[PDB]
């Protein structure tokens, strides 16, 4: 939806971006928290979290993709998968630290398809 040049596999070009923006909005969330702006901080993470997925949800499976560009791309991808798990926690201790009544808690994913 922008157009640039017919060179990248289209998939990588998307990972090289989702990785930057995903980490860009992150370095911001941490700052705010330090400044004393919980609200904003929560929002920042709410954005970076999305980009993380957009980059982790790419077709990185091909039986004919032997190139150096895919190497660095695969590396950055892993970074997110590691950052996210770390971000989720931050976005948790934050919300639970702001609300005084209730804010997303009582939850227990359905272990099985049916208790029987």
């Amino acid at each position: 939806g922008s157009s640039g040049s017919s060179g990248e596999p289209a998939e990588i070009k998307i990972i090289r971006e989702a990785y930057k923006k995903a980490f860009l909005f992150v370095n911001k969330g941490l700052n705010t928290d330090e400044l004393g702006q919980k609200e904003e901080a929560k929002n920042y993470y709410k954005q970076g979290i999305g980009h993380l997925l957009r980059g982790i949800s790419i077709s990185s499976k091909e039986s004919e993709h032997t190139g150096p560009g895919w190497e660095s791309a695969r590396q950055m991808q892993q970074k997110m998968k590691e950052t996210l798990q770390n971000v989720r926690t931050r976005l948790e201790i934050l919300e639970k630290g702001l609300a005084t009544s209730l804010q997303n808690d009582l939850q227990e994913v359905p272990s099985g398809p049916s208790s029987g």
